[PDB]
C-alpha cells in the first residue's frame, strides 16, 4: 500500500516542469478496501489553458532538437519505468483494483511503447518523388503537427498514456494529458520520471480533474487554438463529444472507442484452448476493457463440450479478491455504478430467456466484487445499451453455420477486436479477412503488442497507436517542389 | 459551343448505373456569355439516399473484384477521357469560364489521376511484423472503408472529382459524388466514360443540386450510416458544417479547405523568373483557385523592380475575353457575387493606404469581368475577411528581413500553398521548412502533380490527395494476431 | 485548547470503518474565541450515498450477531 | 499591433520577449496618434508611444484629452 518512493506517488498537476497545485482537489481511492489513497489536484479551464500555453512554446523548443536527442530522452524515460516497475506497479493497482500481476505486466507494456517509439523517432523518412518536368524535383518532408491534447481511460492508467504520448514526442510533438480522474496517480508518477529523464518543461504535461471540471476542461483543451491535435480513448458519447470540439477548428483527431467484442469458437477449434483464450480475454481486468470478449459465438457442435470446460475453468482459476493479495485472479469493478450495470445485463438476460451457468450475484465479499458469471442460451437481442457494460460477464449464443456467426458479429457500426478459434487454414483467412474490425486474434485471446496497430474501424475509432503507422498520427505532410531548374 | 458528343452533356443524375431525372431542375450558364447551358437535375435527400444505397450495394461487390480488375477499369476509363479530351476541355470552359488552355490542361491533369490510381491499385501492400512471441504471428491488412460522399468545388470540375474518386475506386470503395452546382456536367460527362468503361452500377455516382438543396443533400450524405468516408474541398465554413456532421458517427474525413497563399520574393531571385512564377501563380483560373498565391511579400531591395517587371508582364500577356475566343487569357469571374468581393477587397485596400499599380475596377466588357489588378504598398492588415476572395488581384507587401516575411506568411491557424523565389541554397531550405504550410514552391509559380501529396495543415484541411499516400484515406488497416503456434 | 489526544480530534469522515476525506472541506470555529479548531470534510451527495451502501452492507452482517 | 498596423513605425522590440511566458520585450514607437489610444488607456506593460507635436498649446490640448488625469 506504501513504502512507495514519495516522489513517484504525487497529488499535484504537472505543468511547465512544474508541480503546480489547483483551487479545488478531489479524493481518490482504493476501489478495493475503499482506502483514501490522496487528494489530486482538481485543474480548471484556467489551469488547462496555462498547460496549453506550456506546451506550446516547449514545442517550439522541442520540435528543433535533433531526432536522436528526442530519441535518447524517450529511452532514458522507459529504462526509469522499468528501474521503478515495482512501484508503478504498485500504484496501478492501488487505483485500477486490477492484480498485480496484470498490474506489473502494464507497466512492462507501458514501459515499451516508450522504448518503441524512441526508436521510431529517427525513422521518420520523407521522399523524393520522380515528376515528368526536367526544371524541377518533388520532396515530401514529415513534420510534427504542434501540440496535442491527449485524454485516456482508467482501464490502463499507465499503457493508454505512454501508447500516445511516447508517438507525439517521438514525432516532436508536445502533449497534454488529461488522466481519468479514478485513477490519476499513474499519469502523474509517469510525469516524476520524465523529469528525473530530462524531458524538457512543458514537453509533458497532465492536468487531473474530477467529474465536475472533466466537461469543462475537455472542451478547453480540445478548442484551444494551440491545440493542433487530439488522442482520445474512451465512451464513444464522450468522443463525439469531442469529435464536435475538433470540428470548429478542423483539428488532426485519433481516436478509439469502447465497444463489444465478439469470440468465435468454431467446431473444428481445439476446446481447451479455446477455453484458455476465452479466459485470457474474457477475465483480463475483470472484464473491464474495450478489448474484453464480451459475446461468445460457439458453434452447435463443440458448443455443449465448451460451455462446460469454460465454466470449469473459471472455478479453477478465478479468486476473487483484493489485488495485492497473493492469489487473487479477479479485482472490483471500479464504481458501484459499474456494479448496477452488469446487474442490469444479467437479470434482462435471464428474465428474457438466458441461462445461468455460474454466479450471476454480486460476490460474497460485497462492494464492488462480482461474480464471474457465465450465462448460456443468450440471444442476440440482449446486448442492446449493454455494448459498453463492461464486466466479468460472459453471454454464450450458439450458433450453426460460419456465414450466422459473420453475420451476427458485423452486426457493426462497431468494430474494434475480434477473436475466433478454428483449425480450418481456408476458414481462418475467411473469418479473418471478413470480420469488419480494427484487430482479429486467431487461436489467441490475448493479442496486445507495441509493433502492431491498434485502433477500430466504423464508430470504434479513428487512426493507429503503437507500430510503425503510430507516429503518423503526429506528423504532417509537406510537399516541396523544388523548381528553378 | 456544341457539336459536342450528346452523350457527353448530360443533365440527369447518374445513379446505379442509370441517367434519373429528378422532380426539379436548375440552370446552368457560361460565366462569360451568360448563355443557357441546360436544366440539371436537382436531386434532393431522397434521390441522395437511394444513391447511397446503389453504392452501398455496388461496394458489397466491387470490394470483391480483384485489383487488377480495378485497375484495368479504372485505365479504360482513363483513355476514354484522353479520346474525349477536347469535347472535355469544351464542357471546363462552357461552364467556368477559364480559357481552353487551361481547360485541356484540367482535363490532362484530371485524366492523369484516374491514370495514376490504376497503377496505385494493385500495390496496396499489407504487413507481417515480428514480436517477441513464439507462439504467433503478426499480419496487418489494408481493406477498403466502404462508401465515400464526395463534394467538389467549381474551379476544377473535373480533377477535383478525379483525383477523389481515383483513390477511392483503386482502394475498392464506392462513391457518391455532389458536384458544384456552377458546374455540374464535368461530373456527369465522367459518369457517361464510366459506364463506356464498364465501371460496374453503382460504383460511380453523381448526384447534382442547386442551393436550395446543397444544405440538405449535404447532411444526408454526410450523415448517412451506409457513408462511411467523406471527402470535402471547398470553403471552411461549409468544411466545418460538415465536419459536425460527420462527428455523430464518426466518420473518416479528409478536406482540403480554401485560404490565403503567401508568395515571397527575396533579393536574390532571379526577377523575370518570379514575375514569370507570380503570373502563372495569380493569374491561372483568374485567379480563382486555393492554390492562388493571393497576398505577395518582396524584399526591399528587389521590390521596385519586381513591381515593376510584373506589371509589364500584365500589359503583355493577360486578354480578357472569353474563354473560347483565341488568344483570351483570362475569363471570367464565375458570379456577380464574386466581383463584389474582389472590389470590396480593392476599395478597402485602396482607401486604406494601397497604390494601385494597374486596373482596378469592372473590365469594359462588363457582366463578371474584372481588370487584372496589381496594387502595392499593401499592408497586412489589408487582407481580412477576404481570406476567400478569389480574383485577378495582387496585393504586393514590402519587408525587411526574412524572419520578418516568414512571421507575415505563417500568421497562420491557415496553410495550404506557399511559394518563394530566391538563389541561396541555405535560405531555400531554412524557409521551406518554416513555411507552415502543406505545398511549397520553390523558384516555381506552377506545382500540380499527380505523383505528388496535396493538402494543407492547421486549419487548411485533412488527409492528402494524389501521391503514393492519396490511397491510404480510403483504406483501414486489420491487425491480424494469427497465434495458436 | 489542545494536549488533546490526537486520535480523538479527527478531521475526516468515517465510513467503511475507514477515514475519508472528501473533496471539500469547512472551517470550525471556537463559538467563543474565533479560534480555529479545524477543516472538516464536507461530504456530498456521494459520499453520503457511499456511507448508506457501507451501513446496509454492514447491516446484513451486524443483524446476524447475537445479542449478547 | 493594432497602433503599427494603423501608421506607427515600431523603433525596437515589439513581440514577445525571447524567454516566453510572461516576458515582453521593451517597446518603443514612434510615429504614433492620438487616436491609437483608444481602449487601451488601462493596457499596462513596457510599451512607449511617442507623438509628436508642433506648439505647447497643442500638446496640452492633446494631453488634457480627460475626464481623465492621474
Amino acid at each position: 500500500l506504501a513504502g512507495l518512493s514519495a516522489a513517484l506517488l504525487r497529488t499535484d498537476s504537472f505543468v511547465g516542469g512544474r508541480w503546480l497545485p489547483a483551487a479545488a482537489t478531489f479524493p481518490v481511492q482504493d476501489p478495493a478496501s475503499g482506502a483514501a489513497l490522496g487528494m489530486v489536484a482538481d485543474c480548471g479551464v484556467r489551469e488547462a489553458r496555462a498547460a496549453v500555453r506550456a506546451a506550446y512554446e516547449a514545442f517550439c523548443r522541442w520540435r528543433e532538437v535533433s531526432a536522436k536527442e528526442r530519441s535518447s530522452l524517450l529511452r532514458k524515460w522507459y529504462n526509469l519505468m522499468i528501474q521503478n516497475k515495482d512501484d508503478l506497479a504498485r500504484i496501478i493497482t492501488a487505483e485500477s483494483g486490477k492484480p498485480l500481476k496484470e498490474a506489473h505486466g502494464e507497466i512492462l507494456y507501458s514501459a515499451f511503447f516508450l522504448e518503441w517509439f524512441s526508436e521510431e523517432a529517427r525513422r521518420v523518412y520523407g521522399d523524393i518523388i520522380h515528376t515528368p518536368a526536367k526544371d524541377r524535383r518533388a520532396l515530401v518532408l514529415k513534420q510534427p503537427i504542434g501540440v496535442a491534447a491527449v485524454i485516456t481511460p482508467w482501464n490502463f492508467p499507465s499503457a493508454m498514456i505512454t501508447r500516445k504520448v511516447g508517438a507525439a514526442l517521438a514525432a516532436g510533438c508536445t502533449v497534454v494529458v488529461k488522466p481519468a480522474e479514478d485513477t490519476p496517480f499513474s499519469a502523474l508518477a509517469l510525469a516524476e520520471l520524465a523529469s528525473q529523464a530530462g524531458i524538457p518543461s512543458g514537453v509533458y504535461n497532465v492536468i487531473p480533474c474530477s467529474r465536475k471540471n472533466a466537461k469543462e476542461v475537455g472542451e478547453a483543451i480540445c478548442t484551444d487554438p494551440l491545440v493542433s491535435k487530439i488522442s482520445f480513448t474512451g465512451s464513444t458519447t464522450t468522443g463525439k463529444i469531442l469529435l464536435h470540439h475538433a470540428a470548429n477548428s478542423v483539428k488532426r483527431v485519433s481516436m478509439e472507442l469502447g465497444g463489444l467484442a465478439p469470440f468465435i469458437v468454431f467446431d473444428s477449434a481445439n476446446v481447451d484452448q479455446a477455453v484458455a483464450g476465452a479466459m485470457a480475454s474474457k477475465f483480463r481486468n475483470t472484464g473491464q476493457t474495450a478489448v474484453c470478449s464480451n459475446q461468445f459465438l460457439v458453434q452447435r457442435g463443440i458448443h455443449d463440450a465448451f460451455v462446460k470446460a469454460f465454466a470449469e475453468a473459471m472455478k479453477k482459476n478465478l479468486r476473487v479478491g483484493n489485488g495485492f493479495e497473493e492469489g487473487t485472479t479477479q479485482g472490483p469493478l471500479i464504481n458501484e455504478k459499474a456494479v448496477e450495470k452488469v446487474e442490469k445485463q444479467v437479470n434482462d438476460a435471464v428474465s428474457k430467456g438466458a441461462t445461468v451457468v455460474t454466479g450471476g450475484k454480486r460476490h460474497q465479499l460485497g462492494k464492488n466484487f462480482f461474480e464471474p458469471t457465465l450465462l448460456c442460451n443468450v440471444t442476440q437481442d440482449m446486448l442492446c445499451t449493454h455494448e459498453e457494460t463492461f464486466g466479468p460477464l460472459a453471454p454464450v449464443i450458439k450458433f450453426d453455420t460460419e456465414e450466422e456467426a459473420i453475420a451476427i458479429a458485423n452486426a457493426a457500426d462497431v468494430g474494434l477486436a475480434g477473436y475466433f478459434y478454428s483449425q480450418d487454414p481456408a476458414q481462418i483467412w475467411r473469418v479473418a479477412e471478413q470480420l469488419e474490425v480494427g484487430m482479429v486474434g486467431v487461436n489467441e485471446g490475448l493479442i496486445s503488442s507495441v509493433e502492431c496497430p491498434f485502433g477500430g474501424v466504423k464508430q470504434s475509432g479513428l487512426g493507429r497507436e503503437g507500430s510503425k503507422y503510430g507516429i503518423d498520427e503526429y506528423l504532417e505532410l509537406k510537399y516541396v517542389c523544388y523548381g528553378g531548374l
